[PDB]
């Protein structure tokens, strides 16, 4: 297929409940390939990929050069009913490295500049009166994938080591403003914030829940929220993080997860033994008590503040000792 009689499909880089991302050659431009998603003709998605261009416009127009990392839209057409937008062709996404990695972790420096970038591109979208709202490994992808593959002696196997970590982010069709309608639910469920599963109301600290999950997930090479149901979810935060506060569990109309105002949750039940075994204190995953990677463990408990409120803003999040190394 060539859509708009210029792009010639050449393979198909993901599928999702909007339609496809695909990687097509330019048969007008030059010959360097790009990316197209091809949203399905439903109006659910349609909506949201006309928010997505409204948004990629106005992004555009303030920061043309992508100084704070989003994607970059080329242009947009629709062809056969499906709303098409071209963006510059990205590496693998975040998920997808260390998935073909064995899910080996990224290394902590790598960590420090994604983090960073990270921050910065979503804080510029905070700037702007936006929360993206489904931020995951999978929305932050590698402008170059390209990685060495090093004999790591510790131990015995051979391990792809990024050459350039430069991330961007994606995927702008859920982001939301300020002064706009929100919905009931956001986010993919190990990312998502505990005011969403409560239902309170969530604004952009919802966003800062999320980048901390990905932090931790960078970290260890897995999450650490393993579950498909939402009291589940709670009983791991709370196994993480200590109990849930009084003042979100009172305001919560969720009664279905309590029990005289604390969390009915069993732990000697199945999953009850489930959790505990899957799930620990935060500082009890740190790998080593050396002050960098205390430093982002900080900042990471930091952005896994249960109540949004309190949760440490993009802003200061920039300025955490974490990211000193970088500067
Ligand atoms: C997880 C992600 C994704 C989907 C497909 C894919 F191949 C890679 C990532 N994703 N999930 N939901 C959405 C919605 N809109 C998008 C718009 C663009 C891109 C995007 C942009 C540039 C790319 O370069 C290579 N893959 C890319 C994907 C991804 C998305 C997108």
């Amino acid at each position: 297929d060539v859509l708009s009689a210029r792009y010639e499909i050449v393979d198909t880089l993901g599928e999702g409940a909007f339609g496809k991302v695909v990687e097509c050659i330019d048969h007008k431009a030059g010959g360097r390939h790009v990316a197209v998603k091809i949203v399905k003709n439903v109006d659910r998605y349609c909506e949201a990929a006309r928010s997505e261009i409204q948004v990629l416009e106005h992004l555009n127009t303030t920061d043309p050069n992508s100084t704070f990392r989003c994607v970059q839209m080329l242009e947009w057409f629709e062809h056969h009913g499906h709303i098409c937008i071209v963006f510059e062709l990205l590496g693998l996404s975040t998920y997808d490295f260390i998935k073909e990695n064995g899910f080996l972790p990224f290394r902590l420096d790598h960590i420090r500049k994604m983090a960073y970038q990270i921050c910065k591109s979503v804080n510029f979208l905070h700037s702007n009166k936006l929360t993206h709202t489904d931020l995951k490994p999978e929305n932050i992808l590698f402008v170059q994938s390209d990685y060495t593959e090093a004999y790591n002696p510790k131990i015995k196997r051979d391990e792809r080591t990024l050459i350039n970590p430069d991330i961007k982010v994606v995927d702008f069709g859920s982001a939301t403003y300020d002064d706009e309608h929100h919905s009931t639910l956001v986010s993919t469920r190990h990312y998502r914030a505990p005011e969403v599963i409560l239902a309170l109301g969530w604004s952009q600290p919802c966003d800062v829940w999320s980048i901390g999950c990905i932090l931790i997930e960078y970290y260890l090479g897995f999450t650490v929220f393993p579950t498909h149901d939402s009291k589940e979810h709670l009983a791991m935060m709370e196994r993480i993080l200590g109990p849930l506060p009084k003042h979100m569990i009172q305001k919560t109309r969720k009664r279905k997860y309590f029990h005289h105002d604390r969390l009915d949750w069993d732990e000697h039940s199945s999953a009850g033994r489930y959790v505990s075994r899957a799930c620990k204190p935060l500082k009890e995953f740190m790998l080593s008590q050396d002050v960098e990677h205390e430093r982002l463990f900080d900042l990471i408990q930091k952005m896994l503040e249960y109540d949004p409120a309190k949760r440490i803003t993009l802003r200061e999040a920039l300025k955490h000792p974490f990211f000193d190394l970088l500067k």
